[PDB]
């Protein structure tokens, strides 16, 4: 009865849920890595292979590792999804997204380039988005050797990874080097200004909330960042701040009901549509930020199936 609009299935799974409090980043990383780590242990890699790639960093930056998942016994060249994990820019690892990357490769027969970007605050913007764009540059320049069709590259990610995907897609369009066929943004973190209704009213929602949002953007953008009224923030950092969304790729964007990120998601999708972009927007009822973790709930299964359908169609030949 704390959150009566919650799906009952999602309802259960809310006592267990540990708090991820950004205020203590060492413990937040620790609690996170523990919920990720036990789940990976049983993950099946049936029908796929995983190898590590090294993409040269942008500028003087270090190499960016990529967990490259490919389907067994396929013709190739196949489409590829560049995938970017979440964690509020400051927590998480690429291996945390192995379950989804395996699912895409096994069910769709697509390659998946899962990017190990550097975390904030140790590496502030622009480093993390530069790592993702470096990875995109690499997979595009080496597609033949990698067995990828360069005309069918998707860029996607979840939460902070969704913001990094959107920022990478803006940068890709602006630089004009790599064509991106499809953009997949799951519960994306897009706007540092924290001024939408969901971001002002959702202060203690499950997993993500206004207290964590303030910390996330501060960690990411660093000490030259004066907060939401700062007028000097890159659109690659905060894609919501972009004014020209034309010429961006066909996009899928999902949001959750009780997520503080919900409104910035819906608003970016609407502005993409108004700019002439083909978009699928889906705000799921009775959900919360991260409730896809409850994979057996029917609404989670529905969203998982739809993600596959969306990516399959987005990269169709």
């Amino acid at each position: 009865t704390t959150f009566p609009t919650l799906d009952p299935e999602l309802a259960a799974a809310l006592t267990m849920l540990p708090k991820v409090d950004f205020a203590d980043l060492p413990n937040a990383r620790a609690t996170y890595d523990a919920l990720i780590g036990a789940m990976l242990a049983d993950l099946s890699f049936d029908g796929v292979s995983l190898r590590e790639l090294s993409a040269p960093g942008l500028d003087g930056d270090p190499e960016v590792k990529i967990r490259f998942v490919t389907p067994d016994n396929t013709a190739g060249p196949v489409p590829v999804l560049l995938w970017i994990h979440g964690g509020g820019f400051a927590i998480g690892t690429a291996e945390s997204s192995d379950p989804f990357c395996v699912e895409v490769a096994r069910e769709l027969g697509f390659a998946v380039a899962n990017v190990e970007y550097r975390l904030a605050p140790e590496t502030t913007f622009p480093g993390p988005v530069n790592d993702c764009y470096a990875a995109l540059l690499y997979i595009h320049a080496h597609a033949e050797e990698l067995g990828i069709d360069p005309s069918r590259i998707a860029v996607g990610g979840q939460s902070a990874g969704g913001g990094l995907a959107a920022g990478t897609v803006l940068k890709a369009r602006d630089e004009g080097v790599v064509p991106v066929a499809f953009q997949f943004l799951e519960i994306p973190e897009l706007d540092d200004r924290l001024e939408t209704v969901s971001m002002t009213n959702f202060v203690d929602t499950p997993l993500w909330h206004r207290p964590n949002a303030i910390l996330s953007w501060k960690y990411y953008l660093g000490e030259s960042y004066s907060g939401p009224e700062d007028p000097d923030v890159s659109i690659y950092a905060a894609p919501s701040r972009a004014t020209d969304l034309t010429g961006l790729p066909p996009t899928y964007l999902s949001t959750m009901e009780l997520d503080p990120l919900r409104d910035e998601g819906i608003e970016y999708a609407l502005r993409l549509l108004q700019a002439g972009v083909s978009v699928e927007l889906h705000s799921f009822p009775g959900t919360f930020h991260g409730s896809a973790l409850v994979a057996t709930a029917a609404v989670s299964e529905r969203g998982a199936a739809e993600a596959l359908t969306a990516i399959r169609r987005g990269l169709r030949s």
